[PDB]
């Protein structure tokens, strides 16, 4: 029974090129990202790129204490065998756990590993710096970052309003981080009450975690007092409640068995600018495969202690290639299954976040028509899927003897499947998501600002009346093994 | 020095996963390619499959002497091998040899491993149905084929003119096979002219045949006297003449080294319906994946003499999936290249027939913008494409940092470089190819007829104004191998 990231790579290590480890030294500047690169980072990285083990660095240059895992959840295969079923079937087992989730609960210090070493800012030698490797993945970053924070914050005027959100911070200095928080989400929020009656936010970012903890928070939560509901998911995964240990520092819970907290406040009336130390006007890599911009203006985290386990695991990610679409791809696929599937029940046979749009910009709908009634509803799926998550840029339709994981398939229904002038309907002008470069004014004359998107629909279904004419060529069925045992044990 | 398919054989298994064997016992109806579905047929069979080695046979139900060859060129990396050459380079290299050809040479029947044994159709029990195995791609077949077959063949009048095609063939009887020949071709012209004479046409069908040979054939060759060019490729690959023998039975020349020679006659006002003997209303699998309907109206090779090598392979294939991808895309890519390169050169840096048309209906070209004025110019190279191959559909345009054999990479630029109603064109009423079942009126009112297509050009270059905006993530250059050498070590 997993309960945190060791026995996540317990599990790991007992099947072949899951987990890989190195001794031979590298630099968490650049160097150990463009090893990751080769191995396993996958998505959107450039070329040449793949899926791979997750991997331990043991050996950071100066850094001797230290080791940095990436890649834990860079593989779909790999992210089914951590939770316990089948890769085509990972989001809906995680919706499932969406519905029925496990509350955590609260445990004292002496249950919390996190918390077997502690380094208070108080200390005159104490510097976030040198006491943790955080990785620069390309050379024109704005510096290193910290890239899979799980941050627990509560609103500073109602205290049994919680939040758990997944976020990259920037080291900035000594005790500082820079910290971007999206607009209008709840921890935002937060930071805006305290900062309006000019008080820090108190926070935890957690870091090193069971990818049931990670993978489930990527998911929308129902709000409960003093809930911390998105921790449910990985409660119902496992069928344990995730345990939360009250901050050394700070009046705010943090994860008991993650390997390393920093626990800090969000600072009043304070901000940063991201790149300020490097002027390399970029952030770091975005999912659609680019650098982003350096934002100018961004709040920052006063670090007030650092918590860990002893020889803790820093746990980052690379690319951030094929591990953002697993994090974000299973939560777009589980809301376009939950829309299609209560409009228009037993339709939809599956839905596949497609890692080259990271997870959030390339919807795949596998389909099936069952009667008459059913031609026409493939655009309403299509419709569904856009309207349930807007971050969408465009969908691809296919029947179901049309592999959508397999991307040789998805063009040949896009060849043998599909006329230009019939199957491809244009949705001018809808909001979609800044970090497409393609999403701008200069683009299109039909885009009137940045984030701003033609969506497209490819229907390569074949049309109902058709079907007789469409049928892949019947290959006979064989049990293929008898003939070549050994070959077929390479699985 | 590879110099028939037997050498081909010995080279595969000097390397990994591209030489497999089998002593399990098969049904050349239906099972075998039911099993090679699973192994390594590829291409736009229905999944699941995949890229695998190519597949001996050596139980045939059956046929106790035989052994069946399927899968060799199904795979561009195991054509690469097979040629000396890198993938990414087969169709420049089969190019060159195109430019510079080798011309074949007639050796005594003493040099002619081919007519080690003879089968004279003048023996009562000559039946070319129990002689040899015709395997059936699938239950609805129209009966027994052999689809590999590389036929010689001269003018009745001018003997001079001379031509070398690939051909499948059905088996019909004691000694008769039905045999489809593309209008207009030139085996096919001589065969009209004997027929308008009263005469029949004397023809060897060539089977199982150094890789070079097969690959040469499919591209298009000038006519010399008693030329054989397409056998001229094969020569500059190998830089070694194919060799050429007298049949025994009829007039008309053999390849020496060949597992497998047929001789015999297209005969003079006599048609065939394909499915004669199964009314099953089909021929075989289609190159896009779907099956084609059985031809009416076929020309009958009456058989005059089998000739084969001892312990004779018979080489066929399976899909037809991958290995025609090999055979039609490798001069697909050539031309496009030839065109494009003249016309713009240093413009095109590559081009994949893509395996989801089959070779035939997709084409990836892949340009680099140098300057302002290369702008409009990656819609000009899709247009030279369009131009120089008919039966291309859609053409998809990227960057020189977009990895055109990558699926995942191509729909990647298909997702954040690209605007659905900027970047896509669509050009309807252009013939394109009957076997694409969505080229007809019933799919489209701008389709006037079968084989009619809209074709549509999917730009998905970076706009030449834009291009400091997309360049993807620069993870730094690293030679990962020292890190996990034993991981590198499957290679």
């Amino acid at each position: 029974p997993i309960q945190d990231l060791r026995d996540a790579i317990a599990l790991l290590q007992q099947h072949d090129n899951q987990y890989l480890e190195t001794d031979h030294p590298v630099d968490p500047n650049a160097e150990l990202a463009g090893v990751y690169r080769h191995i396993g980072a996958g998505g959107t990285v450039k070329r040449p790129t793949r899926i791979g083990p997750a991997m331990m660095f043991n050996n950071i240059k100066g850094y001797p204490h230290s080791r940095i895992l990436v890649g834990m959840h860079a593989s779909r295969q790999r992210a089914a065998l951590l939770l316990g079923c089948e890769a085509s079937q990972l989001a809906l087992e995680v919706g499932k756990a969406v519905k029925k989730p496990v509350a955590p609960v609260v445990v004292p210090a002496s249950s919390a590993p996190c918390q077997e070493q502690i380094f208070l800012a108080d200390d005159p030698d104490f510097d976030l710096r040198t006491l943790l490797p955080a990785p620069t993945n390309t050379p024109i970053d704005a510096g290193p970052f910290f890239c899979l924070g799980l941050a627990l914050a509560s609103d500073p005027v109602d205290a049994s309003l919680t939040d758990v959100t997944i976020h990259r911070l920037c080291v900035q200095g000594r005790d500082e981080l820079s910290m971007f928080l999206a607009a209008g989400r709840h921890i935002e929020v937060f930071r805006q009450k305290a900062e309006a009656a000019g008080k820090p936010l108190p926070i935890t970012i957690n870091m090193g975690l069971d990818p049931a903890i990670y993978i489930g928070a990527c998911f929308e939560a129902p709000t409960t007092p003093f809930g911390y509901n998105e921790l449910g998911v990985a409660g119902a995964l496992r069928q344990r409640p995730v345990e939360l240990v009250q901050g050394v520092s700070v009046p705010e819970k943090a994860i008991a068995r993650a390997e390393i907290v920093i626990e800090g406040e969000l600072l009043p009336g304070v901000r940063v600018r991201e790149d300020q130390h490097t002027n390399s006007g970029h952030a770091m890599p975005e999912f659609p495969g680019y650098c982003g911009g350096a934002n100018p203006s961004l709040p920052v985290i006063k670090v007030k202690a650092v918590t860990m386990r002893n020889n803790a695991i820093l746990q980052t990610l690379v690319g951030p290639g094929e591990e953002h679409t697993t994090l974000a791809g299973l939560p777009t696929e589980a809301s376009i299954w939950n829309a299609v599937e209560a409009a228009i029940p037993g339709f939809l046979q599956n839905v596949y976040a497609h890692t080259a749009g990271g997870g959030k910009f390339l919807g795949i709908l596998q389909v099936k028509k069952r009667q008459p009634a059913d031609e026409g509803r493939q655009g309403q799926a299509a419709l569904l899927a856009l309207a349930t998550y807007s971050e969408l840029k465009n969908i691809i339709l296919v029947d179901e003897d049309v592999d959508i994981f397999d991307s040789d398939d998805i063009l040949w229904a896009m060849t043998t499947r599909m006329q230009g002038d019939v199957s491809i309907t244009t949705i001018p002008g809808i909001r979609g998501h800044q970090l497409d470069p393609s999403q701008t004014p200069e683009y299109s004359p039909s885009i009137r600002g940045n984030g701003i998107s033609c969506k497209t629909i490819f229907d390569c279904t074949v049309p109902w009346a058709l079907k007789s004419h469409f049928e892949r060529a019947p290959f006979a069925d064989v049990d293929p093994r008898p003939f070549a045992p050994e070959y077929f044990a390479r699985l």
